[PDB]
C-alpha cells in the first residue's frame, strides 16, 4: 500500500538534483552577467526558477504519499567557464544527466511494479525531451553565429526573451 | 566595493538561500505531521526568501562582482511540535536581522553609501519578518495547546500573508 | 482483449459500482448520527464512483465486449464512530488502488498497451483519492476528539472537494 | 413513520436502484448490437433512476430512519431484439408505477399525510415515464421493421428527452 | 535512440503518410460513385493522417535523427461497394493499431522511456480511430442495404466528426 | 461533352507532381532541421502544406468533371544537400519544372480546344509566377547575406516567419 | 466586334433567355406533379439564367451593338418522371457549355481578346452548372427509385444552392 524505500529515496534524490540544477543555472547567470551577456543571464535566471518548480513537484509527490522530503547538503555549483559556448555545453550535459536519472527512476518504477510512481514520472520524461530540445537549440545558435562578438551580441539578445 | 563588504554581502546572499531551503524543509515536516496550512505558509515564505537572495545576487553582479553560491548545509531537522518549529523560524529571522545590522554597520564604517542605501530594503523587510513570525508564535501560545486550537491556527496559516 | 483482461476489467467496473453504493450507504450512517456534512461529502463521492464505473463500462463496450453488472452484495455495515467510518473508506480506497495496480501489471504482462494506457487515468485518480481520504482521517485525528472538533470537521466536509 | 411504511419505502428505494442498474445493463446490450443512440438514452435514463433513489433515500434519512441498500441481483438478461428490450423497459416502468400506487394507497390508509404528499412526485413522474417509454415502443412499431427504420429511431434515441 | 527504434519509428511515419494517401484515394472512389459525403469525410481524415505522420517526423528531428520519406506504393484500388471500402479503412486502422503496439512493446523492451511516452498519444488515438471507423461500418450494416439508406449514411458522413 | 483522355491524364500527372512537391519540401525540412536551420525548416513545412492544397485543387477539378483521380507510386524525395544555398537552388529548379509542366498543360488545352481546362489552369499559371518570385527571393537573400554563419542565422530567422 | 462574333454573342444571349423560360416551364411540371421542392429550385435557377442573359446583353450594348431578342419558341414539353426532367436539364446545360466553347474558339480564331476574356466568366459558370445538375441526377439515381426517396430528394432541392 506504500512506496518502497528504494523508490522513496530515488525520488528524494531526484528532488535534490532538480534543486542543484536550479542553483547551477543561477550560478551560471553570474558568469554570464560578469562577462556581459545579460540576455544569457536573464534566460538562466528564468530557467533556475523553472527548476524549482521541478523540485517542488517531486516534493509534493513525496508529501502526498505520506513521506518526508529531505533537502540534503548541496555542493557549490561554482565553476570557471572559458566561453559562453562552453557554458551552454555544460548546461546541455547537465540536462542529459537529469534525463538519464529520470529514465533510471522510470526503470526502477517498472521493475518494482510501482505503477503510481511510473505514471508520476511521465511528466518528467516529457519535460526532459523539451529541455534537451531547448538547450540543444542554444548550442546550435552559438555554433552557427557565435564565432564573432557581433554573433554573440545577437544571440545574447535572443536569449534575453527566449522561451518566454 | 571593498573586499570586506563583498564577503559580507556574499555571505548574506547565502544566508537568504539557506533561509529559503530551511522554510521549504520545515514545510515538509508540517505536511508530514498533517499541518497542511502551516506547510502552505512556509512554502510561500521559502519563495519569498529566494527573492531576498536574488536581490543580493543582483547587487553583487551590478557592482562588477561575481556572487558565489557556496556549499549549503542540509536544513534537515527534527521538531518536537509545531510550536517548536515556529520558535525556530523566529530565531532564524532574528539571526538574519542581526546579520543585516552588522552589514549596515560595516557599510556605514566603511563610508560605503551605495551599500548602506541598498541595505535599507533589508532593514525594513526584517522589521516586517519579525512582526510576522512573532504573530505566529503568539497565536500558537494563545490557542495552540489543543488539537482544535492547532486545527484553527493551521487553517489561518493556509492563507496568512497572501 | 485477452480473456484475463476482460475479466479483470469487468471485475473492476463492479468494484467501482460497489464503492458507489458503499459510500451511499455510509452517508446514511452519517445522517443518522447527525453528521450531515460528512453525509453530503459521501453522497457527492458516491456519484463520482459511478463515473469511474462508466469509464470502465465504456472501455469494455468500445472494445467489443459486453460488460456485466454482477450481483452486488449489500454494503450495509455498522460503524462505531465517524473516525472508524472514514478509516474504512480509506481502506476501501487502498483496495481499489491495489486492484488498479494489479490490472496495470496484468496489462503489461499481457502486452496490452491499449489497456495499460486506459488504466493510467485510474492510477492518477487513485493517487488523488488516497490523498483526499487520508486528509480526512488526518483532520479527524487532529481535531476529532471533541464534539466541538467534530462539529467543525463535519462543517468542512459539507463543502470539501466541490 | 409506521414500520410498514418504512419497509415499503426502503423497498422502493431498492427498486429504483435496480431500475438504474437494469437500464445501465441494457445500454450495454444496445452498444454491443450497435444501437449507440439507444445505448446513450438508456445510460442517461439510468442516471435519472439514481436520482429517484436519492429522493427516497433522503426522505428516509430525513424522517430519522436508516435506508438500507439491500443485495441487488444481477440485472443481466438476453434480448432477442431491440424492440423486445424496449418492451421490457415499458413493463419495468409499469411495475414501478404499480409499486408507487400501492405506496400511495398504504400512505392514505395509514393516514400518513407526509408520506402521501412526498409520493406525489413519484405519481406524477411515473405518468411521464410511461408516456416516454410508450413513445419509444410506438416509434419502433411504426418504423422499426427495417434496418433503415432502426437507424433513424436509434438516431432519435441519441438525443431523446435532452 | 537505438537503431531498431529509429527504423520502426521511420517505418510508422511512412505508414501514416500511406494512410493519408489511401484515404485521399478512397475519397476519389467515393466522389466517382456519387458518395460525396463519404468523400468529404475521407478527405478530412486524410488531412488528419498527415498530422500523425508529422508528429513522428518531428520526434525523429527532435531526437537528432533524419526522418526519411520512402517510396510510396500507389494506394489505387477498386472497391465493389461503399461497404467494402469502409471494411478496408477499418482493416487499415487495425494494422496501424498493431504496429503502434509493436512500437510500444519495443520501446518498453529497450527501456526507451521517452519513446514509450511519445507513443502513448498514438495508443490513445488508435483507440479513437477504431471506434470511429467501426461506427461507420456499423451504420452501413444497419441501414446500407438500399439506395435510401446509403443516401442517409452518405449525408451523415458529410459532417461526421467535425 | 467530356475531357479528352489526354487532358485527363495530364491533369492527373500534374496532381501527382504537386503531391511530390509537397513530400519534397517536407523531406527538405528534415535536412534543414538536422543542420540546425529551424527557420528554413518551418518555412518548408508550411510550403509543403501549401503544395497539398495545389494537389487538392487538381483532384477536385478531376472529380467535378466526372473523372477518378489516381495517386500513383511516389518516388522517395530523399536527397543529400551540400548547403542551405544548394537546397534552395533545388527548390527553385523544382518550381521551374512545375511552371514548365503547367505551361505544357495550358498549351495542350489550347491545342485541344479545351477552354474549360485552359480556364482552370489559369489559377496555376498565376500561382507559378508567385512561386518563382518567392523562391527566387530566398536564393537572392542567401547570395547576398548567406556567406557567413551570422548571415545564415539572420536569413534562417527571416524564413521562420516568411510568407505568413 | 466582327459580324460573326456579334451574331454568335446574340444567339447565346437568346439561348440563356430560352434556358430561363425552359426552367420556368419545367417548374410547372414539378408543381403539377407535387414536387414543390424541385419546382422551387427550378424557379430560382430560371432567375439565375436571366442574369446570364443580361451579362451578354450588357457586353453587346457596351461594345456599341444592339442586342436583339428574337422569337422564343414555346418551351412546353411532356416529361415522364422527375428523373427524366432533370436528365433534360443536364443535357440542356451541356448544350450551353458547348455553345460557350464554340464562342471561345471563335474569339480565338478571330483574334478577339476582349471577347475571349469576357467569355471566361461563362466557361467557369458552365463548369459549376454541369456539376450542380449532375449532382441532382446522381441523387436521383441513388435514392430516387421510391416515393420515399423522391420525397427526400424534393426536400433537398427546396433549399439546394441558396
Ligand atoms: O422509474 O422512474
Ligand atoms: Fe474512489
Ligand atoms: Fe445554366
Ligand atoms: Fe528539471
Ligand atoms: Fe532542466
Ligand atoms: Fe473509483
Ligand atoms: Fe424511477
Ligand atoms: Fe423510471
Ligand atoms: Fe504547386
Ligand atoms: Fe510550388
Ligand atoms: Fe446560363
Ligand atoms: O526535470
Ligand atoms: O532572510
Ligand atoms: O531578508
Ligand atoms: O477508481
Ligand atoms: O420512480
Ligand atoms: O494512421
Ligand atoms: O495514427
Ligand atoms: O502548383
Ligand atoms: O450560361
Amino acid at each position: 500500500h506504500h512506496l518502497k524505500p528504494e523508490m522513496i529515496e530515488k525520488l528524494n534524490e531526484q528532488m535534490n538534483l532538480e534543486l542543484y540544477a536550479s542553483l547551477l543555472y543561477q550560478q551560471m547567470s553570474a558568469w554570464c552577467s560578469y562577462h556581459t551577456f545579460e540576455g544569457a543571464a536573464a534566460f538562466l535566471r528564468r530557467h533556475a526558477q523553472e527548476e524549482m518548480t521541478h523540485m517542488q513537484r517531486l516534493f509534493d509527490y513525496l508529501t502526498d504519499t505520506g513521506n518526508l522530503p529531505r533537502i540534503n547538503t548541496v555542493e557549490s555549483p561554482f565553476a570557471e567557464y572559458s566561453s559562453l559556448d562552453e557554458l551552454f555545453q555544460e548546461t546541455y550535459k547537465h540536462e542529459q544527466l537529469i534525463t538519464q536519472k529520470i529514465n533510471e527512476l522510470a526503470h526502477a518504477a517498472m521493475t518494482n511494479q510501482d505503477y503510481p510512481t511510473f505514471n508520476f514520472l511521465q511528466w518528467y520524461v516529457s519535460e526532459q525531451h523539451e529541455e534537451e530540445k531547448l538547450f540543444k537549440s542554444i548550442i546550435d545558435k552559438l555554433s552557427l553565429a557565435g564565432k564573432s562578438g557581433e554573433g554573440l551580441y545577437f544571440i545574447d539578445k535572443e536569449l534575453s526573451t527566449l522561451d518566454t
